[PDB]
């Protein structure tokens, strides 16, 4: 939770915050997909104002996984009521997520686990299977 969103939350109480975000689809040499376990999730995060969606996904992937990646292709933008989430404490948020297929260029992998498409775990957010293909 960056200082920007943290500051907005302070001022809005539990009210709905619209959060532009990015999520990454990362595959290793053998075709497995990288997921994170806090439901499991794709490496993802909020876009900081000032960053392009591409810069955001590269940064988020580095922070969440330790991998340095470059953007291969955009796999769609998802949003609406199905991407609305209300924290246990009452804080309401709605995401609009830009999904990017990214390729690893450097780094290491800091739970983080690879899963083949057929074995992929369930995700909280309703991303269509097409983002993986």
């Amino acid at each position: 939770l960056s200082l920007y969103y943290k500051k907005i939350r302070e001022q809005l109480g539990h009210e709905l915050i619209f959060m532009p975000s990015v999520a990454a689809v990362i595959k290793n040499e053998q075709g497995e997909l990288l997921f994170q376990y806090p439901y499991w999730s794709l490496p993802a995060g909020a876009i900081e104002p000032g960053e392009t969606p591409e810069e955001a996904v590269i940064r988020e992937v580095w922070e969440e996984t330790g991998l340095k990646v470059q953007v291969k292709k955009q796999k769609g933008v998802f949003g609406g009521k199905e991407f609305r989430y209300t924290y246990a404490n009452g804080d309401k948020v709605e995401y609009i997520v830009v999904v990017f297929e990214c390729e690893i260029t450097s780094g290491k992998l800091k739970k983080l686990q690879y899963f083949s498409f057929s074995e992929k775990p369930p995700l909280a957010l309703p991303y269509p299977d097409k983002i993986f293909l």
